[PDB]
DNA sequence: GCCTTGCCGGGTAA
DNA sequence: GTTCCGGCGCG
DNA sequence: CGCGCCGGAACTTAC
DNA sequence: CCGGCAAGGC
């Protein structure tokens, strides 16, 4: 609906910057994490968490928002199964997405780990097959873009959008919010 | 003259 | 970003 | 007994 | 994520 482009937007900043957690406790208890971390109080709680609270309504999850202090970053927390599996069964659909999706999910994901100097445009990730995607998504959308190793001491890629379609990228991916 | 983008080390924000 | 812990609830 | 939500926070590192 | 540097090209 409208519904998958919110998700797919949550889905690239779980990815960027957070994670689903599928835990086992002794014993053989067990929990279910959708988690997005940050640092910001004010980003994850007045815009992060009321997006996520929509989304729970939605699916009728009966799961609490949690938001957690840590020294370094603020931890929004959803302990839901089905939320999990809900996000767990997006990500692995991900090749599929329509561009609706691409394009909130891309944003979600410079949200995340963007360079957000925009003196230049760039995603850093560990994940290539990630990138590889991301990078086929924007050539659609008229953004030429490169990958290559950034950084050898923890093997993260960088994707560099070419300053060239800068304004194409701000534009049709950091600038539309449907 | 200037823009672009690969390289790579520091350390904050995951 | 990830995975411990102790707690509790529930059929 | 087996399993899933809550509330931390220590622990680790990818941006 | 940031940001200084340096090499290629218009
Ligand atoms: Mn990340
Ligand atoms: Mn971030």
């Amino acid at each position: 609906e409208n519904v998958s482009g919110i998700s797919a937007y949550l889905l690239g900043l779980i990815i960027g910057d957070g994670g689903l957690y599928k835990l086992k406790y002794k014993g053989n208890r067990s929990e279910y994490r959708v988690v997005i971390t940050q640092k910001s109080e004010n980003l994850i709680k007045q815009h992060i968490a009321p997006l996520m609270q929509f989304l729970i309504d939605e699916l009728n999850v009966k799961s609490k928002i949690q938001i957690v202090k840590g020294d370094t970053r603020y931890e929004l927390r959803v302990s839901s199964k089905k939320l999990y599996y809900y996000f767990a069964n997006m990500l692995e659909r991900i090749r599929l997405f329509n561009m609706r999706e691409q394009i909130a999910f891309i944003k979600g994901l410079y949200v995340a780990e963007g360079d957000k100097t925009l003196k230049r445009l760039r995603i850093w990730n560990k994940n290539k097959a990630l990138l590889e995607i991301v990078s086929r998504w924007l050539n659609n959308l008229g953004v030429r873009n490169t990958i290559h190793l950034d950084d050898h001491r923890h093997g993260v890629y960088v994707l560099n959008i070419s300053l060239r379609d800068r304004i194409k990228f701000v534009h049709t991916i950091l600038s539309s919010h449907l």
